[PDB]
């Protein structure tokens, strides 16, 4: 169990004991966790197998999954030809929400140069490499390693096939009146005002994981209307995933990587309540292609503040948020479906 | 948001930084809280309010509460004769559960001698003050304020009508596989080993306050038939309340106070697997009244190590598990049915 002390202002007092300690890995820029192969050799022979199974390649769950890749591609790929094997690996860039993908690798066993045959690891669709053909999540941690300047944790192949995200780090939480459901990638945040209800959502990257039952608050009576955070989108199945006037975001902007959710105004604009607006539709963004900036939008029965995305590229609100005044296809709006 | 440091042996790391700290308070002997009326003067004429509309003492949710009651008893009778209130309060000792009463006080306004009547506060049952006519979860935590050897906790009377425990003192979390529902009164812990399950439970009283839905974790699916703790005695609704092989102990020793639950053998005593065995009853206590030590035990379907209680005058045993060779009769039976 964990061991230490903290200062809680809303108690208004300081204490040190045993009990649970939930951090804030998702905010930290540095990556204080880091993922590693638990034998570079077996992975070899790993995806040589998932490739003589017929995988073209394979799907990250994380950017993190995604930077493990990265570093060991080399060492993987010089193994491969100094054991004369013929694949070699490729680590595509990812931008984006990661997708999920049906294969999985198998456990078994118990400077470089380019090659004749690939195995791809994530990038965009393909039909080289068509997602149908690719693994994903076929990796847990099995324990981890004292790292001085980031925590070791080291991978190993899953027996048992789910799409459930990996239950080692996730820390869930609630004290205070602040309730958390957190990984190294998502931090969601609901908080008890007048009620209880989401607050704040953070999102490294979107993922197309699910989120363990055993590590959610509020699961019961359960409408997956309801949940702001799609459950096919690693959103947790707690009625703290929810917002009064909204529904489930299956068109927002999860494509664009790095998703932070909250309720207020998107700069420079402005929601308000109108039976004349018009009904739920894609997330769309204030900003336009050229980078018009959108004054007026509406909602019929949303709350306010109202729901907000911030990306990268500027940002949105809520699919029940509609332009005031605006033709549709003018604007630029999230083209996902999950 | 609570920040700090703490050692997390499971991760092998050292991390400091902002979230949620679920501390231990339930095995800390010292009351690093305390509860405080918001306000002595108040909280009087809300008593004879309550006796004006006739309501004849009170219950405890918990022995914090009770402490609190003890304290400011005389304070409060010096001020109800000061003011010439015919009315004082007894605070009667509490041994054994605390049990629920229908009536609530009413929020309203925006050394010491015997007296003519009384509001008496937990203690047995009576005829002269029935628990029918007796208040109980009246009371809230508005604020907490900063105490160098105890944080104060300041009450406050409740507008809404419920059952639940109070949700501000509730911590519960689930980390590195360590899955934990608690507030000042109870912790419980249930664990990852093959599985997920009920492994430890400490209980510093036993209170008829409900667990809050939004505080529990894995509250999904739930077949109360299957909870440990029952809901009635601020059970947690959730499926990490389970053991496989038992199911609800409607009859464990409650009444006996402190009540600590875990998978273990009583000392010098053997649980074994038998058809011939008898179905599920009263949980026993290894030691009878005389003392005799009871060696062997049996069950029919329930899972080893066996379900065990420890309690002040001794050890028990769940309600599946039962004597070898005993006539029934004659062994300390809980003789609770909630
Ligand atoms: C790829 O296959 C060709 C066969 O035509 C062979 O000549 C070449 O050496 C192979 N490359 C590697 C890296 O094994
Ligand atoms: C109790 O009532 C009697 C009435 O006969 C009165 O004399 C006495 O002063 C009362 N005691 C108190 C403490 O009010």
């Amino acid at each position: 169990a964990d061991t230490g002390c903290a200062i809680d202002i809303s108690r208004q007092e300081l204490r040190c004991g045993s009990g649970v300690f939930i951090h804030n890995d998702v905010e930290a820029w540095m990556d204080r966790y880091k993922y590693y192969p638990e034998t570079p050799q077996g992975l070899a022979k790993i995806i040589q197998k998932a490739h003589k199974e017929g995988v073209c390649g394979l799907r990250s769950v994380s950017r993190l999954e995604h930077q493990m890749w990265e570093a060991v591609k080399d060492e993987l790929n010089t193994l491969l030809k100094e054991n004369g094997v013929d694949l070699s690996v490729v680590v595509e860039k990812q931008e984006g929400m990661y997708k999920s993908a049906p294969k999985r690798l198998t456990a078994t066993t118990e400077a470089p140069e380019l090659a004749n045959n690939t195995f791809v690891v994530d990038g965009p669709e393909t039909k080289e490499c068509p997602t149908q053909n690719r693994a994903w999540n076929s990796l847990e941690v099995e324990d981890f390693g004292f790292g001085l300047t980031s925590t070791r944790m080291f991978l190993k192949v899953r027996e048992s096939n789910t799409t459930e995200c990996d239950s080692k780090i996730i820390g869930t939480a609630v004290k205070n009146n602040l309730a958390i459901h957190s990984d190294l990638s998502y931090w969601i945040e609901s908080r008890l005002n007048d009620t209880w209800k989401l607050e704040r959502a953070v999102l490294g990257e979107v993922k197309s994981c699910t989120w363990p039952e055993t590590h959610t608050l509020w699961g019961d009576g359960i409408l997956e209307s309801d949940l702001i955070i799609p459950v096919t989108l690693a959103g947790p199945r707690s009625n703290h995933n929810r917002r009064p006037g909204y529904k489930t975001q299956n068109q927002g902007p999860w494509d664009e990587g790095r998703v932070e959710i909250d309720f207020d105004y998107c700069p420079g604009t402005t929601v308000t309540l109108s039976e004349s607006c018009g009904h739920r539709g894609p997330a769309t963004r204030t900003t336009t292609e050229s980078g018009k900036l959108i004054t007026d939008w509406c909602c019929r029965s949303c709350t306010l503040p109202p729901l907000r995305y911030q990306t990268d590229s500027g940002c949105w609100y809520g699919m029940e948020i509609r332009p005031q005044r605006h033709d549709e296809k003018t604007l630029v709006q999230s083209q996902v479906n999950a």
